[PDB]
Parts: C-alpha cells; structure tokens; sequence
C-alpha cells in the first residue's frame, strides 16, 4: 500500500577514447492525492566489465541518489522531475595497497514520462544529464514496477 517497486536498466554514453557503461536502478514511490505530489527516490550503481590487462579493471564505480516529485496525469502524459548527486571513486582490488584513489561529486537532473496501471504493468522512461567536466554523462533509463 502507498508503495511502488521499480527496477530499470541504464545506458551511459561514452566520450571519444572511452567505453559505454551500464547502470541498475531501484525506485520507491509514495502514493499521494491530487493536491500533494508523489515522492520518488532512486539509487543507481554503475558497472563496467573487466578490460585488457589486469592492471585496471572495474576499478571505477559510480553511485547516485536522486529525489523528485511525480505529477500524475491520467493519460500517458505524466511528468516527473528529479535531482540527485552522483560521484565516482576508485577502489582497491584487495591486497595491492596504493594511494591513487580519487573522488568527485556532480549534480544530475532528469525528467521522465510515466504510464501506470496496477501490478507490474507500469513503465517509466527518463533521461539524465550530468554537468560538464572534461567528461559529460548522458543516461537513458527504462524501468517496470507495481503498486501496493
């Protein structure tokens, strides 16, 4: 009741001399009447398969937490806007100790369309933009969920 479970897949665009990335997203939503908006929170984790040479594989991970108000249109015209914080960090494989890891945060903004009936048959699609340092992020997500 008054809860939603959605899972989706994200693809992130690569800048020249780089590779694409994949992300998994989980979302929770609260059910609200017309006059208060619905609250959605999403957690995203980025992953990349190992690359040639074991010197640098899946070293970099990205974490993002976003929150925003959904507006429910009875037609398939629903509008959601969300803002989050995303950061990247390098983690040690296990034993090889070194002091080269770095961390940086950026602000992401996204918008999506939503059409939902009861049960799993509700779908949402959103695009997210990360603000432009020497690498710029473009992410498209598609998720499916159910309510109560």
């Amino acid at each position: 009741a008054t809860s939603t479970v959605t899972g989706g897949y994200a693809q992130s665009d690569a800048q020249g001399q780089m590779n694409k990335m994949g992300g998994f997203n989980l979302k929770y939503r609260y059910e609200e009447d017309n006059s208060p908006l619905g609250v959605i929170g999403s957690f995203t984790y980025t992953e990349k398969s190992r690359t040639a040479s074991s010197g640098d594989y899946n070293k970099n991970q990205y974490y993002g937490i976003t929150a925003g108000p959904a507006y429910r249109i009875n037609d398939w015209a629903s509008i959601y806007g969300v803002v989050g914080v995303g950061y990247g960090k390098f983690q040690t494989t296990e034993y090889p100790t070194y002091k080269h890891d770095t961390s940086d945060y950026g602000f992401s903004y996204g918008a999506g369309l939503q059409f939902n009936p009861m049960e799993n048959v509700a779908l949402d699609f959103s695009y997210e933009q990360s603000r432009i340092r020497s690498v710029d992020v473009g992410t498209w997500i598609a998720g499916v969920g159910y309510r109560f």
